[PDB]
């Protein structure tokens, strides 16, 4: 699902930050 | 700013999707 | 699911903006 | 700024969750 992908991306970004 | 970076990342992700 | 709720909230915010 | 508002909304949602 596109929503799932978006969520994953956001999480990754947060972790990086 | 961290907020700005986050926003940019989100936008990029959206575009990709 | 919490993820779904978050997504919905984000969408609503975007629409409002 | 619209970006700032969006960020604030997201934070609030996260806190609620």
């Amino acid at each position: 699902a596109t929503l799932e992908k978006l969520m994953k991306a956001f999480e990754s970004l947060k972790s990086f930050q």
